[PDB]
C-alpha cells in the first residue's frame, strides 16, 4: 500500500503561507482529478495529547527557546500592534526575518508539515504502508534554532530521527534543486543516517553550501559520521538525461553498500526548467524526467521509502511532477498499470493550466566523472570506517 498525508484542516494550513499559496490544494486536486486517491491510503497527520508532548515531537532537534519564539511569532502577527524593539530582535536572533517572515499562521503552518511527516514515518515503522507520500513536506532549510529557506521547523530530521529511533540505517535523497543543508548538518555526526544531496551550486546562490569549502575539499560529516554526508553541485542547465547520469550510479551504489532500512527523498521540484529559479531543465516527461527516473530507481530497491515535497514555485508545473510522482509509486508499489490521460482533466483549478492544460510540462528541450571519482572513493572511506561487506568492483562498475 502506497500512503499519502492529507486532511481537510492539514490542507488548509498547508495553503496558508504567503510563499507557497494555494499550491498544496493544486497539487492534492490535480492528483484527485487524475482518479489517484482509491489507489492512496490516507495517512493522518500526527496529533498530540498536549502541549507538552508537541514540545517534546519537536524538541527532538530544534531548541526549545526557537520553538517558543516561533510561537510567539504566530501571536505577534495575530494582533494588529507592530513588533517591539526588544521582540524584533528576538526574532532576528533566530533568523525569523527576511525571507522566513511571519504571518498570522506561521507555527501552526510549520507544525502541520511535522505532523504530516511523523504520521508518514509511523505508517512506514508499523508496515500500514510500503511508501507513504507527504506534499506539504520536505522543508530541509531549517536548523535547530534557526530558520531558513522559508522552512521554520524541519519535518525532514523530525521524521528521519523517529525512523532510526525505530541496526537501523537511513538512507535521505534531497532532489530539490537547492542543498539540503539543514538535513546534512542534523545528522553531520551520524553515520547511521547518510545524507545525499544533488543540487546547484555557483558563488551567492542559495544557501551556499555542498560544494568545494574555501587545492579547496568537500567536507563530508565529521566524527564517527566522517564520510556519511554526499554531496553532488551541478553547473546550471543540466537536462533531464545529463542530470539522471550523474546521479543514478551514486544512488545505486549507496544503496547496495548502505542497505538502508528506510529511504527518505526529497524531491522539490524547482529543478523543473519552467520554475522560476530557471537552473535546471529537467522536465516532468514520462515515455524522460529525471525526477521520475531517479524515484523509479529507488523505488526498485524494495525499501521502506517517505517521499516528501519541498521546493518549487511554478504551482502548477509542480503539480503536474508530483502527480506523475503519485502515479509513478502506485505503478511500482503496487504492480498495478496507472494510465494518465496527456490533457488535464475538469476540476476546481482546471483554469490554472492554461493555456494549453496539458500533463506535460510546456518545455521544448568531466566534471561529473571526477564527482564521481570523488564520490565514489568517499563511498569506499565510509564503508572501511563503518566495517560494511560489500564488493568493490560492482560498486566501481555502475560508474
Ligand atoms: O526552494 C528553496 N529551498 O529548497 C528556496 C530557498 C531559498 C530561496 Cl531564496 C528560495 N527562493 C524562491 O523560492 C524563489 C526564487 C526565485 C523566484 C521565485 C522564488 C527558495
Ligand atoms: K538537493
Ligand atoms: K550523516
Ligand atoms: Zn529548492
Amino acid at each position: 500500500s502506497v500512503g499519502i498525508v492529507y486532511g481537510d484542516q492539514y490542507r488548509q494550513l498547508c495553503c496558508s503561507s504567503p510563499k507557497f499559496g494555494d499550491r498544496y490544494a493544486l497539487v492534492m486536486d490535480l492528483i484527485n482529478a487524475y482518479k489517484l486517491i482509491p489507489e492512496l491510503s490516507r495517512v493522518p497527520p500526527l496529533q498530540w495529547d498536549s502541549p507538552s508532548r508537541m514540545y517534546e515531537a519537536v524538541t527532538a532537534f530544534h531548541s526549545t527557546e526557537y520553538v517558543d519564539a516561533l510561537k510567539k511569532l504566530q501571536m505577534l502577527h495575530c494582533e494588529e500592534k507592530e513588533l517591539t524593539a526588544d521582540d524584533e530582535l528576538l526574532m532576528d536572533s533566530f533568523s525569523l526575518n527576511y525571507d522566513c517572515p511571519g504571518f498570522p499562521s506561521v507555527f501552526d503552518y510549520s507544525l502541520a508539515a511535522v505532523q504530516g511527516s511523523l504520521a508518514a514515518a509511523s505508517a512506514l515503522i508499523c508496515r500500514h504502508c510500503e511508501v507513504v507520500i507527504n506534499w506539504g513536506g520536505g522543508w530541509h532549510h531549517a536548523k535547530r534554532s534557526e530558520a531558513s529557506g522559508f522552512c521554520y521547523l524541519n519535518d525532514i530530521v523530525l521524521a528521519i530521527h523517529r525512523l532510526v529511533s525505530s541496526q537501523t540505517r537511513v538512507l535521505y535523497v534531497d532532489l530539490d534543486l537547492h542543498h539540503g543543508d539543514g538535513v546534512e548538518e542534523a545528522f553531520w555526526y551520524s553515520p547511521r543516517v547518510v545524507t545525499f544531496s544533488v543540487h546547484h551550486a555557483s558563488p551567492g546562490f542559495f544557501p551556499g553550501t555542498g560544494t568545494w569549502n574555501m587545492l579547496p575539499i568537500f567536507l563530508n560529516g565529521a566524527g564517527r559520521g566522517r564520510f556519511s554526508a554526499f554531496n553532488l553541485p551541478l553547473e546550471e542547465g543540466i537536462n533531464d538525461l545529463d542530470w539522471s547520469n550523474a546521479i543514478g550510479p551514486i544512488l545505486d551504489s549507496l544503496n547496495i553498500v548502505i542497505q538502508p532500512s528506510y529511504v527518505v527523498v526529497q524531491c522539490g521540484a524547482d529543478c523543473l526548467a519552467t520554475d522560476p529559479h530557471r537552473i535546471f531543465r529537467l522536465t516532468n516527461f514520462y515515455p524522460l524526467s529525471g525526477y521520475l527516473y531517479a524515484i523509479k530507481k529507488i523505488l526498485s530497491w524494495k525499501v521502506p521509502t517517505l517521499i516528501l515535497g519541498g521546493g518549487g514555485y511554478n504551482f502548477p508545473d509542480t503539480a503536474r511532477l508530483w502527480t506523475r510522482v503519485t502515479a509513478l509509486t502506485i505503478e511500482e508499489v503496487k504492480g498495478k498499470k496507472m494510465t494518465i490521460s496527456p490533457e488535464i482533466p475538469e476540476h476546481s483549478y482546471f483554469s490554472r493550466y492554461g493555456p494549453d492544460f496539458e500533463l506535460d510540462i510546456d518545455y521544448f528541450p568531466d566534471s561529473i566523472q571526477k564527482h564521481h571519482r570523488r564520490i565514489l572513493e568517499q563511498l569506499r572511506n565510509y564503508a572501511d570506517l563503518n566495517k560494511l561487506i560489500y564488493d568493490y568492483d560492482q560498486v566501481y562498475q555502475l560508474y
